[PDB]
């Protein structure tokens, strides 16, 4: 119903959760915050450095024809109709978030040779070049996730645990992998849990007793979509239930998940795909107003949200994100850095295509979907923009085309609670001792 | 490449495996006779009887869009999006035959909203109708046949199992839905096997030395594609491996999978869906040759392929079908149900639509596919078509357009070389096995 439309030389298709998944009925839910706008932001803040940007298409103006999924697979493939109807024309697509969204949205995507980078899509299935051949992606695999929460295992001698997952590709395949993994490990697990998309509290202390049958295996790994770990924790704190939580970046170090369940959790390890905040992505979003930015068109329906007003009533214009912490989402990097793949793969792709001129020359009018997918995406290798430049960080690739296996791992301690970063897988497992109390 | 089209005042989309999968640089392998050139022949000999008809749509003509799946997903979506291209018109579509292909197709022409009647995908996946609101089969879903299987184990009290499955949404459904009928009736499993999309020889054996590993799991469960279960019999019979098969109707009662391995398979039970070898379909099928087949793109290589002769060469010219010993593939009559499912339901909705007139009349120009589903697709009952004299079956769906869960069970035994598939019993509602008819 909604278009998010940014006019230039080429158009950056765009898709992200902006909307939750609606209630038994609705498609659409209310604004899914962090990982919807911020990213949704993120995409279009990144479009504006690199129009500003003399070394990165100096000449060519990028666009967008960004489309909200509803948190929502057939939605998301209703949605990327217009990716594909033309053949305005789409180049490329960033996106999805979501696995099961993007396998959807990449089976589609195929038929008319559309490339497409995810910015948050890790399930290890979309590696498989055969099956998804116009899919990268700056995430990398769940391969590489399942096999680093397996060595956490293994290091603190757990070696009789449970298993929760998401209905899905994400929860489902994460665990499988995680299943070979604990195995090779010598780690035996009690009992396999899923979660329906949409569960009742009701549901969740079934969950929990069902974790419970088996009182010897305190232990339990979660492959869970955010609100299922936090319904869960809620349900466990309910049925006075502790258990010794070992997360994915599902529940990640995200506030929401534990926010009332702090005790329940205490004690948690999670998992974080490795990532830095981005100063100039802070104040660029602060200073977001609801008269300004115009050209999303959901920005009013999350300020309205986000404060509890609403422009009918007269009563938005008072706020501001700059009164309120800046708490930037884990996955922006990624956005960024997916925006700018596409970006510098189309710089290239011009620089051997049109060398006689900075502007869009007739070689790339249509952009050849098929070359610029095999010839420049999968083979570009750049500084990711604004990185902490004391460490060196880089944005490529491999031949599956993901992103790099690199994970943070956390815990959630304590009066006052909060996570702490205790180490990091990087091909091994890598964490300290001294910041842990147990 | 090629593309079975023929004329009508509506157009009925066709999706058949004519093709098996290629390999790395083809998307196209040889011919499939049986669940291809059979099933492809089986929805003409339904749409030509249905255009003789004077009781079924006699003022309108149905004619066909039919595709070749290549028994592979990515291509037979790539081949789908012509039945959408309108958006020549597509009403509804008969197909196809594998759930990964049947689900592919389905999450595109809901898009559209297309309806899909598949003769042949038996994913518990399909189900659902929040996802395929679009899809119904006149197959069961596997959430019966993988009830079945357990309870043919917890019958002979195999108690300590093997399982092997075909990656997908058929293969991983239906064993994950065994397994979970196996424990609750005591039986354990001792290892799980997959069988990947691009498998070579050496990876077949290791699945098979997998299975040694447990060297007192002589029971193997599959649900398996076709070629996933000949090769896996291959792999064993290179091993002098012996185990004791139970399969699902991927193998079924195919001589196809069992040839060149009948010592490996020697014992094995099979499931197939409960069907009967229609009437005048042995007729149609070996009245079949190539100088009046040319509304068949593909029967020149069916003929080439079966008689192992060329037509550049014209050595072809001298064979005819009504000589061979006619094997009707089991599954014939869901095609045959599916395309008259979709005739019924169409007669039905223009008996709604179009009341002072047989021809297509505006109120059913286009057809919306909205109303065809929920209001006479889902609501069709109708008494099966070409069924013999003895039978008095009835095609229609449930709540969530599944059929019955009806299958006959079968072993594989030497007889007299020579080889052969025999019915020892059949699952409705609960088991019923002949002991008496298998040899072991
Ligand atoms: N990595 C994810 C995926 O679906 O592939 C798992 C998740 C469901 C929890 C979403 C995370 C996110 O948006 O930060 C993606
Ligand atoms: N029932 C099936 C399915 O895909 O759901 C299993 C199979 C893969 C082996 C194919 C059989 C067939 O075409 O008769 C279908």
């Amino acid at each position: 119903k909604k278009v998010l439309t940014l006019e230039g030389d080429l158009v950056l298709g765009g898709l992200f959760p902006v909307h939750q998944k609606g209630g038994p009925a609705e498609d659409c839910g209310p604004v899914n915050e962090h990982r919807g706008i911020q990213r949704l932001e993120a995409m279009l803040f990144a479009l504006d450095r690199i129009n500003r940007d003399p070394h990165l298409l100096p000449g060519v103006r990028l666009g967008a024809h960004i489309l909200d999924s509803c948190s929502k697979d057939t939605h998301a493939l209703e949605q990327a109709l217009d990716f594909v109807r033309a053949s305005t024309a789409i180049t490329g697509v960033i996106g999805g978030s979501y696995s099961d969204v993007s396998i959807q949205v990449a089976n589609l995507l195929r038929l008319f040779q559309i490339p497409q980078i995810s910015y948050a899509s890790t399930s290890a299935k979309l590696s498989d070049k055969s099956r998804y051949d116009y899919f990268a992606r700056t995430v990398p695999p769940d391969f590489f996730q399942a096999k680093a929460m397996a060595e956490i295992l293994r290091f603190f001698n757990w070696t009789y645990v449970s298993t929760v997952a998401s209905e899905g590709d994400y929860g489902e395949t994460g665990i499988e992998a995680f299943e070979l993994e604990a195995r090779a490990r010598n780690i035996s697990v009690a009992t396999s849990e899923k979660v329906g998309r949409a569960m009742s509290r009701a549901a969740f202390e079934g969950v929990v007793r069902a974790l419970l049958q088996k009182p010897s295996a305190r232990v339990a790994v979660l492959f869970t979509r955010s609100e299922d770990a936090r319904e869960l924790l809620a349900a466990s704190q309910r049925l006075n239930a502790s258990f010794t939580w070992v997360a994915s970046d599902g529940w990640g170090a995200l506030e929401e998940v534990v926010a009332g369940s702090e005790g329940a959790a205490e004690g948690a390890i999670t998992i974080e795909l490795a990532s830095y905040p981005i100063s100039d992505f802070a104040s660029y979003f602060q200073s977001l107003d609801p008269w300004n930015n115009s050209r999303n068109p959901w920005f009013r329906e999350f300020w309205e949200q986000r404060f509890r007003c609403s422009f009918r009533q007269r009563d938005c214009a008072a706020h501001s994100l700059r009164a309120v912490p800046f708490e930037q989402e884990s996955k922006i990097m990624f956005v960024v850095n997916a925006v700018y793949a596409m970006a510098h793969a189309l710089h290239n792709m011009h620089r051997a295509l049109c060398p006689n001129t900075t502007r869009l020359c007739d070689a790339m009018r249509p952009v050849n979907g098929r070359r610029l997918y095999k010839d420049f995406v999968l083979n570009v290798k750049f500084d990711a923009p604004f990185r902490p430049a004391d460490t060196h960080n880089e944005v490529r690739f491999d031949r599956f085309g993901d992103g790099i296996g690199r994970y943070n791992i956390f815990t959630y301690l304590r009066g006052r609670y909060r996570y702490q970063k205790v180490g990091y897988w990087a091909e091994g497992l890598t964490l300290d001792t001294s910041l842990i109390p147990w």
